[PDB]
């Protein structure tokens, strides 16, 4: 088997689930224990707002939580965490440290990789970012015709795109005095084309974001941007005023036409999906200002310290991790829904699709043995209240068990109409988890049908359709306000949740070998699409699709 | 039990799956039979472009497909379809017809509800839409200060939002000479606030989209918009120049204060999640023009006729539906991924999240029995290639089986760099499904690592992580170009897929009693948030969360 399934605390947990889980009913759990919310929630005081992690509406008893905490301990979570924080090369398949926590290490306590403290270089690049932010935001940095920059365009994909996009979206109210920010990511030429259409070469600065600086998508997009720019500027020396790089490839960066002084470096121990805290977050810092960027880092640092110092039984990311293990490995739930009741957070779910799924969508353990159990879930969601009208039908009355995290700020950035909108938003946030837990009993629906004037025949027919089984578990995560600091803490919380789950599964949360095959096969297909000659080199489906493409590409509609 | 599980053809199918499914290997199926693509694909000629539905990379044989078609006949799919198209009241819980097909019935063949042809009223509303679009788009329609309209704002949620949003996004290239379009949907005050900040009351036209015209989010947003408007206009008669309604509720529209001639009617047999084809599509028609809206309707009509007249074994929506049944009810896959290789299609997956999940996230059958089998899947996805750099890691190397539909137009709307971007996009589209099918055997990975120069030690350490198990089934849906017509055909195709699955599960695809409950939920909590007094009326979690909101709402950050 694998490490997890061979673990006696896991075996005990699974056996307990088999014997007892049918006895777990949320309604009864709350009725039996008025201290339930008190015992199954964490009210975190960060000194910059509170984060309440309410996990009480979960299918767990005190005994289940105890078993889960014991499993985290017996899977080596505490030791593994310490190894991450100390710079051990815990990314074992690539032999790399995993040090996104160093990027936001505000305390400046030394963190060594190969005997050398990484903090000086972290802080050097942060200083460079700050200076660049002053130059651009003040208008001192001029374009090729001597005008201030009005638009920043990040070009990047995956980890070089999602974090900066999600965070600038989430922190939009903090962007007064900042340039507009645009994100180009898809190779689909629609993306860059529609972006450039609304821009002036005179006042636009491009940020080329690539860990490797070889990703075909990003480099192609970057070269398209440069071609468009040079059409107007007609001077290759002007490129240095309008293009900067987030990478380490000094030669290719210089060859591109970017001043080596405008390469913002990061390191191999910064995973792409953990990179917004590094140089990769330059578009964030430009948009909301460096002070706000530091606040974002400080919130993450607070959560790092919470994760590092707190006993597991009261440790927020650990508890979130453990509830997920319970639903994944015991109940067999494929998915995890992230439902922020916040329009600014509209890209939060998409961000953690990479963060979670690229981390823990794995099947090989540290020993090299295949897992014989589930790993990472499929992450999904849209902001409330919209989902209530879209897919909550299935959550309430479908045939899937779907753990959901509901998230909301107490204070809105836009308290319009004396707080009316936010009052309604909050009421929906609360009522939905309440309804998911409670459902609606036959006796309740029956009386409603009788009051509505339904005939005995119609009532009988309609009744089962109007009943809600309930017993659908949720987390409610509520926080004072979505400030840069609080957002930083929340992202870090999920980062550490993902880490804990990965350790427990005995997988590598920090590599991504699964992207290689698709890349290989695409490089082979690319040149074959040119010209009218038949392609016969693949399976008949791939060949047939290529044939269709060749046949249909000249058709006038 | 339930109709599906009681069905002998289903039990036959499932027994076959038990005994034989482990012997289906895609790589081997393709090697053994060069005709596989030909035997498991449909090349549809619409006379306005081709749609290739290539289902050959699925874990199916001739025998499997035979059994699935036989099950569809046994479950009465054809009869149910005919009943929908004839105006039978197949939404049995609400006693309503289900006639989105009437909305786009270009033939004008009578479709009767209660002995009355619905087509005259369908066409009367379409003619009203056409006339209105001409007046606004031409600049003839003037605001309260005598200026042409520059911005249109749709206010609606769920079915009154997602269709118009998705389609205007997908058909963006067709919007030259149309007003800018905005979508406000969330009750979250951020949504309306940030929209209004960018608008002038003098040149903005609001479209209040709501079937019932009582939905809290929509009516509140509408009232906020009206208050903002009237603060500038200071004249109730000016509202008629700036507010129109799309609804079935004449009285509530009048009550809100909208001109009777400013109401675009639809009917109870138009489901919200099937409503973009009706008056609800006004924002589409305003943005891209009525002619393009008519093309969209015409594409849907073509697909309707395909569904109606084609033998099950060559019927595109039927086959997609049956492959879904196979993966859901035999393999137990919770989810279905929609992955369009098209940035304009970036809201397509979210749209069918509603269309699918709100339709088929059900657990009561026509007979009143609780299902003892799975119903609708969780639908999710992001456009390619971004997905590859977000979550494809899990699709390739996770522990979940995930049926994926890959979609792409052959012709791009933006053939920049002499088609270089689209070449790369197509290459990735093709390679990914090839990769998911083929995988990479241990011996194949071994040879690659050996050629890379890895020592016996390093090779052995890395090997298992580099293996791709493959056998991951996909659909590839390729179409000449994403025109209004082709988009219409594609949406209708999935609508009918959803219909077929619903009939086979014996559920009502057309009600939403879970959604209706939602609209009854927040009302009790709303007044309890006002004031400083402690709430003790609910379970301790709801109480505790309310206490947190009250404690945290005055804190200064
Ligand atoms: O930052 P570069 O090297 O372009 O790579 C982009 C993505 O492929 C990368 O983030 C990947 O998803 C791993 O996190
Ligand atoms: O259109 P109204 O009645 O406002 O309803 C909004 C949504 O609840 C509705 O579209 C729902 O998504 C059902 O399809």
């Amino acid at each position: 088997m694998a490490a997890l399934t061979r673990n006696p605390q896991f075996q005990k947990l699974l056996e307990w689930h088999r014997a007892n889980s049918a006895n777990l009913k949320l309604r009864e759990l709350f009725e039996a224990d008025p201290e339930r919310f008190n015992n199954f929630s964490l009210n975190l005081n960060t000194n910059h707002g509170h984060i309440l992690v309410d996990y009480s509406k979960n299918l767990v008893s005190k005994e289940v939580m105890q078993m889960l905490v014991e499993l985290a301990k017996s899977r080596g979570v505490e030791a593994a965490r310490d190894n991450m924080f100390s710079g051990s090369k815990i990314n074992y398949t690539e032999d790399r440290a995993v040090l996104h926590v160093a990027l936001r290490n505000r305390s400046n306590t030394p963190i060594k990789v190969d005997g050398k403290d990484v903090m000086p270089e972290v802080n050097r690049v942060l200083d460079k970012m700050k200076s660049f932010c002053q130059r651009v935001r003040s208008g001192d940095w001029k374009g090729y015709t001597g005008k201030s920059i009005t638009d920043i365009i990040n070009i990047g994909i995956g980890g070089s795109d999602l974090g900066p996009l999600m965070v600038t979206e989430a922190l939009k109210p903090y962007s007064k005095g900042g340039p507009r920010v645009w994100f180009v990511s898809n190779i689909d030429g629609t993306h860059i084309a529609k972006t450039l259409a609304s821009l002036s070469p005179e006042t636009s600065l491009f940020i080329i974001a690539s860990k490797t600086f070889t990703t075909q998508e990003t480099i192609t997009n970057a070269e398209t941007a440069k071609e468009w720019f040079l059409e107007a500027a007609k001077d290759p020396s002007a490129v240095a005023k309008h293009f900067v790089a987030l990478s380490t490839n000094t030669a290719k960066v210089k060859e591109f036409g970017i001043d080596p002084q405008n390469m913002f470096e990061f390191w191999d121990w910064v995973g792409g999906r953990y990179s917004l805290w590094s140089a990769i977050g330059l578009s964030i810092a430009l948009h909301v200002g460096f002070d706000h960027f530091e606040q974002l880092l400080s919130g993450a640092h607070w959560m790092d310290q919470h994760f590092l110092k707190t006993p597991l039984e009261k440790n927020a990311p650990v508890l979130l991790a453990l509830l997920g293990i319970w639903y994944i490995n015991c109940y067999g739930c494929e998915t995890h829904a992230l439902l922020p009741y916040d329009q600014y957070m509209h890209r939060f779910a998409a961000y953690f699709q990479q963060g979670d799924m690229e981390s823990n969508g794995k099947y090989i353990t540290k020993s090299g043995a295949r897992v014989d159990h589930q790993t990472g879930p499929i992450v999904w969601g849209e902001p409330g209240t919209n989902g209530q009208h879209a897919f909550y039908q299935l959550i309430h009355q479908g045939t899937k068990m779907i753990p959901c995290d509901f998230l909301i700020p107490v204070q809105t950035q836009h308290p319009i109409r004396k707080g009316l909108h936010h009052k309604i938003l909050l009421a929906n946030f609360l009522a939905q988890t309440e309804a998911l837990m409670k459902g609606k009993l036959p006796e309740e629906a029956r009386k409603e049908l009788q009051a509505a004037g339904k005939s005995p025949e119609d009532l009988e027919k309609l009744l089962p359709h109007k009943v809600f089984e309930g017993n659908r578990p949720t987390n409610s995560i509520v926080f004072t306000k979505l400030t840069p600091f609080i957002l930083g803490a929340l992202i870090a919380m999920y980062e550490h949740k993902i880490f804990v789950q990965g350790i427990m599964w005995d997988i590598n949360s920090f590599d991504q070998w699964g992207v290689e095959l698709g890349k290989q096969l695409a490089k082979k297909i690319e040149p074959e699409l040119e010209g009218s000659s038949a392609v016969t080199s693949h399976d008949s489906s791939t060949n047939g699709l290529i044939s269709f493409i060749k046949q249909q590409r000249d058709t006038k509609l």
